């Protein structure tokens, strides 16, 4: 075992709604805004707009000259925002000695798929039109953000974009049909409302569309991947298959299933030792890919 996730699973259990209570969308969004972590005080921010989206360049101490991270936040594609993900991304910047571009890409259901892919690609392109050098770039992202990381890669590659040096999807949702065992096998260990979000993002598009659900994509050509995911999460299967397909596709990845972990446990770094360490390790990984 270990005891910090025990306290914290108990905590998260008492705060989740029931099973299948039906939460409005602005009620869910404000929820997330109201309980989002304050970024550490040593982190600095600087707002920018990019491809018509608001953004923050998110810089911790340490940050090196050429380097950058296109960070994409999770939230189901229908929620989450610079603010909800500022704290964790600070930490990932601290661990990786790079500044992050923390994108407020378009959300459904006002902006359905392929909107948020069109934003990712456009931000990446922008980083390049700023003269960040592909091999100095990394791209990372939790949850829905994690699948998008992929989707932006396939997408940018299809359009002739030089690939970045690493990509680090965290607990990615890369399969919008949500049909994987882990939704059953793993359900009792996590805290379908995730299907309503597909429906919201998809808005009737092919749910196996490569750019929506990149576990059905051609990944041939993409850069070394490090994929994080907790044994006690519903989304486990999405991460193993991500690893399978990459393998299948020529790509390097290191799947690291962390046990007794839950969805994006990184986000609980302020009170969670594995939080802190998973983040450190995300850092080592892009630093490693960059040193190469």
């Amino acid at each position: 075992a270990g005891p910090e996730i025990v306290k914290l699973k108990k905590i998260l259990r008492e705060k989740a709604v029931p099973p299948g209570t039906e939460v409005p969308l602005d009620v869910m969004r404000k929820g997330m805004e109201k309980v989002a972590f304050k970024a550490a005080d040593d982190i600095q921010v600087e707002q920018v707009t990019v491809a018509g989206c608001a953004a923050e360049w998110v810089r911790a101490p340490g940050c090196q000259a050429g380097k950058a991270i296109l960070y994409l936040h999770g939230g189901g594609y229908v929620m989450g925002s610079i603010n909800t993900h500022r704290s964790m991304v600070g930490e990932i910047s601290r661990a990786s000695q790079a500044a992050a571009l923390l994108l407020d890409y378009r959300l459904a259901p006002e902006h359905p798929f392929p909107a948020a892919v069109e934003d990712g690609v456009a931000a990446y392109r922008w980083l390049l039109d700023q003269g960040f050098k592909p091999q100095h770039l990394s791209i990372s992202g939790d949850s829905a953000g994690g699948g998008l990381v992929l989707a932006v890669l396939v997408s940018a590659r299809d359009q002739g974009l030089p690939m970045p040096a690493s990509a680090i999807p965290i607990s990615p949702w890369a399969d919008m049909t949500c049909t994987n065992d882990s939704f059953k096998t793993r359900a009792e260990a996590d805290p379908g409302g995730i299907n309503k979000m597909a429906a919201r993002y998809l808005n009737g598009a092919d749910a196996k569309h490569p750019y929506a659900s990149p576990n059905f994509a051609n990944l041939k050509g993409l850069p070394p991947l490090l994929i994080h995911v907790g044994r006690d999460e519903v989304l486990l299967d999405d991460s193993i298959k991500l690893d399978a397909k990459a393998k299948a596709d020529g790509v390097k990845s290191t799947l690291e299933i962390w046990d007794d972990m839950i969805h994006v446990w990184h986000a609980f770094h302020p009170m969670l030792p594995e939080g802190k360490q998973a983040i450190v390790r995300v850092g080592e990984f892009m630093r490693e890919q960059w040193a190469a």
